């Protein structure tokens, strides 16, 4: 069996205190009577705290011990009414009370009329005093700290006066270390001035900056009050001037799958960065170069010059694809990245046996924002991804182009870790010659990240021969429940729907559902689905995948 049965019965009924008690004594075990007779004293003990948790001070318990199929410790209650609030005082003064988000102690557990709670009390001093060491206000001084409790007639008062005192300030920034990086640079991504209100989030804020550059291995960003202005030092180790790297993968789309980059971080003082990148699949070779330069400010704003070579050849297309690239990233306090861009390729070509050769210079500009919990466990968030770009023939194109694509993942966490994962992808392009369009500006459908129940790419038009030659529109979707099974494992259910296609009227939508095992394994996040098609004629398909789910 065998577990020992634990019964809580309070009179009258509080399902809270019974529920609190419950979690307080903990699991009885398979104790027989006699040891649950030893385990008695602990019962009520347990309960009494439990009750006083919950301002219960004045609460009558008594315990029973029954042997049976299981025994039986039963816990008999008289709660008795509880303890609550009558005067609540809690005062911040100094200069901390004009300051605006310095948050003061605040909800139900602290209005008068209200059951004391274990802890809300130094839960408000911590969350004063937390502030206060936040915002530099270190003289900060408790003038009055009470808490008073009259268990007989239930009262309790609670009295906090902090005076404050004066705001620091910032001090001077100071940088030493073995990096070439101009200070002119370092500077900029400060994210405050001297003289401007301390902040330790600010502090916070640099240190992740400097690490965010890319130029160190290593960032020392320390500034203790000291010394009304604190001074802040920074050390820094260079980094090492290259690096290399090496992945494995694999997926159901391509398969086995290699990624190599070999990145310089620092090349100048004026923090310019340089790059290679290749990877290797059967159907697919690709090998990238780039170059960045830091505008400002330095993180957020960016030149990205690129240049790129990828052979493809998947169901019945292949291309060798050319391209050169500048880009000019920018980014809003919202989180919202945008790139705009300049893009020349070249596209060598066959769709089906017709053998094509064109080019485009093509300005885009796309926005970006992500959103999530993080980073590797995101239990919530999300992704929303826009971008068009288009080309004028004559003016080096070898047609007209209006290329959209669009893209929002999102995830959500409810109840008791059940998760909600729902995927949405749009396509569209515009042209006056479709027969000079090449795959790459194509739309393809299907697969681990598309429309699951279908092979990679293979949802699309086709030609008088049947072959899949891409469409002029698409769109995915997808919406998927997890239930968490272990830690590290869920089991999914989903549903995807999806099509590549020539013509708005008829989308032919293609439907896959099904059901996988997800597992966050020593290699990354894995998820094994299997999916069967409900169109054409659908079989089965086993799918695999791996990367965060965002
Ligand atoms: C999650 C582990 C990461 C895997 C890294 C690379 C492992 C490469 O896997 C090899 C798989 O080979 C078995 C499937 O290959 C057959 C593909 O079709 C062969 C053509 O007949
Ligand atoms: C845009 C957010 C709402 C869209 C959700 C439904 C999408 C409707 O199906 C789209 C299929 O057509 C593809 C074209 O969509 C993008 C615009 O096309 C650009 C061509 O000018
Ligand atoms: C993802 C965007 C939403 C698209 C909505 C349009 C859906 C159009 O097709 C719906 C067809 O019905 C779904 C199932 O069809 C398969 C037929 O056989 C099912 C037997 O179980
Ligand atoms: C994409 C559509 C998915 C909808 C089908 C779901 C079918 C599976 O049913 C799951 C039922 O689970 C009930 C949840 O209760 C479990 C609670 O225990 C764990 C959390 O405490």
């Amino acid at each position: 069996g065998s577990e020992s049965q634990l019964s809580v019965r309070v009179t009258p009924a509080n399902a809270a205190l019974k529920a609190n008690i419950e979690a307080y004594v903990g699991s009885l075990g398979e104790r027989d009577e006699a040891a649950l007779q030893r385990f008695r004293r602990n019962a009520e003990a347990q309960a009494e705290k439990a009750a006083q948790a919950l301002g219960y001070f004045q609460a009558q318990i008594d315990s029973e011990v029954k042997d049976g199929k299981p025994p039986k410790l039963t816990l008999k209650v008289v709660p008795g009414e509880p303890v609550r609030l009558r005067q609540v005082n809690i005062q911040v003064l100094g200069e901390a009370a004009s300051l605006e988000s310095f948050r003061l102690p605040s909800g139900k557990q602290l209005k008068p009329g209200a059951k004391l709670n274990q802890g809300v009390y130094e839960d408000a001093k911590r969350l004063i005093q937390n502030q206060a060491s936040r915002y530099g206000f270190f003289q900060g001084r408790f003038s009055t700290q009470r808490l008073s409790i009259d268990p007989r007639a239930g009262i309790a008062d609670i009295d906090l006066v902090y005076d404050s005192g004066q705001r620091y300030t910032f001090g001077k920034v100071s940088f030493d270390g073995d990096s070439i990086i101009e200070e002119e640079l370092l500077r900029r991504m400060v994210p405050f001035k001297a003289g401007q209100p301390y902040d330790s989030e600010l502090i916070a804020e640099l240190n992740q900056n400097l690490q965010s550059s890319g130029y160190f291995e290593g960032v020392r960003v320390d500034a203790a009050p000291t010394q009304q202005a604190i001074p802040v030092a920074v050390r820094l180790e260079a980094r090492k001037p290259r690096t290399m790297g090496v992945g494995l993968g694999f997926s159901t789309d391509v398969g086995a799958r290699a990624r190599f980059n070999w990145t310089r971080h620092w090349v100048n003082a004026e923090g310019h960065s340089l790059g290679f990148e290749s990877e290797i699949s059967a159907p697919r070779q690709n090998v990238g170069a780039w170059y960045e330069i830091p505008l400002d400010p330095p993180l957020t704003d960016k030149l990205r010059f690129t240049s790129g070579y990828q052979f493809e050849d998947l169901v019945d297309t292949e291309s060798k694809l050319l391209t050169l690239g500048g880009e000019w990233h920018s980014k809003r306090p919202d989180g919202w990245q945008r790139v705009v861009s300049l893009n020349w390729m070249r596209e060598e070509y066959k769709l089906g046996d017709d053998s094509g050769l064109s080019s485009f210079l093509m300005p885009g500009i796309g926005y970006s924002l992500l959103e999530t919990d993080n980073k590797v466990d995101p239990s919530h968030g999300y992704r929303l991804q826009f971008n068009v770009k288009g080309a004028k023939e004559g003016l080096l194109a070898d047609a007209d182009v209006l290329h959209v694509d669009a893209m929002a993942k999102g995830l959500t966490s409810f109840a008791g870790g059940h998760r909600l994962l729902g995927r949405l992808q749009v396509g569209g392009i515009a042209t006056n010659d479709y027969k000079s369009i090449p795959p790459s500006l194509r739309f393809f459908a299907g697969g681990d990240q598309s429309v699951r129940g279908y092979d990679y790419r293979t949802l699309s038009p086709e030609n008088s021969d049947g072959d899949k030659i891409g469409g002029r529109y698409m769109i995915a979707g997808s919406v998927e429940y997890q239930y968490p099974l272990a830690e590290r494992w869920r089991l999914a259910t989903f549903v995807d729907q999806g099509n590549a296609f020539n013509s708005l009227d008829f989308p032919s939508i293609k439907t896959g559902v099904g059901f996988g095992v997800r597992w966050v394994s020593p290699v990354g996040p894995l998820r094994l689905d299997l999916a069967h098609a409900l169109d054409d004629d659908g079989g089965f398909r086993l799918h695999f995948s791996m990367g965060p789910e965002l």
